[PDB]
């Protein structure tokens, strides 16, 4: 019931407040975004900014589960020169890998499966496009109080609105 | 000097005509930009949409002339979920080489440089972030009625005006 190519918000499975690129939320122009977060909208819970799921095989009309996605923010707006597309990076003020914009697509670092988990899903990532998996879940450690996304194997579990 | 980080219009040597990346003139969303390039807004001229250079040794506040640096578009609106950072990608519709979007930062294929050209400047890119360089220049083929932008040894002469 996920389809490739439509834009789906991710929202945790039992809250309303949902995700956003750290550059959309900041609503100015940088030279340069070394670590745009994906971060919470919490104060107060808003929906935040979809995504769009391309399977890495391109013949696919319904995203299955456990198998290799490209992930994408979908915004007309984007204040960073670098791409919509989610990867994962490493930074050391936040305590390790994170989730970040600015990848690639069907690069080597951009792979992530959506999972079941319970009643809902959860989302994780996949170095080199190989198991194993790491789950991607909310992390608060340098993140100014912020709640960013970030693969450390404690996973968020989510539900998928269409955006249409 | 043609200063790091401030936005310029490139613009041929003697017309009004200056450029844009595909994606803007279309100013819809699309799925994905396998090809974006940069075209001239002809009829009537039109300045386009400027670009921000970054020198290899991103640091200095001057950009040097005949050294590597990466071009970016400076857009808040983008239809791409790929960067709008400047690289050159093979096209056999535009029979060779094409200047796009959708590069990756400081990546082998991101190196353009600014060289003098005459009493003007012309733009060069070069693979790997090596000599020799190819020439970018105006080209037509396939174009379907638009010129763009593509690095086939025949320079376009430019002159760089600072948006403000
Ligand atoms: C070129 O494409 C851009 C981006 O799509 C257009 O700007 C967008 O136009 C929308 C209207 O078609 C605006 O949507 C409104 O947003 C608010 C708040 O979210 C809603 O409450 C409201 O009901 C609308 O949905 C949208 O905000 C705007 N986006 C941006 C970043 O500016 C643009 O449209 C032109 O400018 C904007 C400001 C509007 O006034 C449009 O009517 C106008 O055509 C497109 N340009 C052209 C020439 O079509
Ligand atoms: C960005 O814009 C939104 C919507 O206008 C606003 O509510 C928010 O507080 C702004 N964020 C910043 C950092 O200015
Ligand atoms: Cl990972
Ligand atoms: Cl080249």
């Amino acid at each position: 019931a996920i389809l490739t190519g439509v834009p789906y918000y991710i929202l945790p499975s039992t809250s309303r407040a949902g995700f956003s690129p750290d550059n959309l939320r900041k609503n100015t122009s940088q030279p340069s975004c070394p670590l745009d977060l994906i971060t919470q909208l919490r104060f107060p819970p808003r929906i935040g900014v979809p995504v769009i799921f391309t399977p890495q095989n391109s013949s696919l009309k319904v995203v299955p589960l456990s198998h290799n996605l490209n992930i994408h923010t979908c915004s007309d707006l984007w204040f960073c020169p670098e791409s919509k597309i989610w990867t994962v990076k490493s930074s050391s003020i936040h305590r390790g890998l994170v989730v970040t914009t600015g990848g690639t697509f069907r690069s080597l670092g951009s792979w992530f499966r959506i999972e079941r988990h319970g009643d809902s899903y959860k989302l994780v990532h996949c170095p080199r496009g190989s198991t194993p998996c790491r789950d991607v879940g909310i992390e608060t450690v340098g993140g100014g109080g912020r709640r960013y996304l970030a693969p450390r194997d404690r996973p968020l579990a989510v539900r998928f609105t269409r955006a249409s």
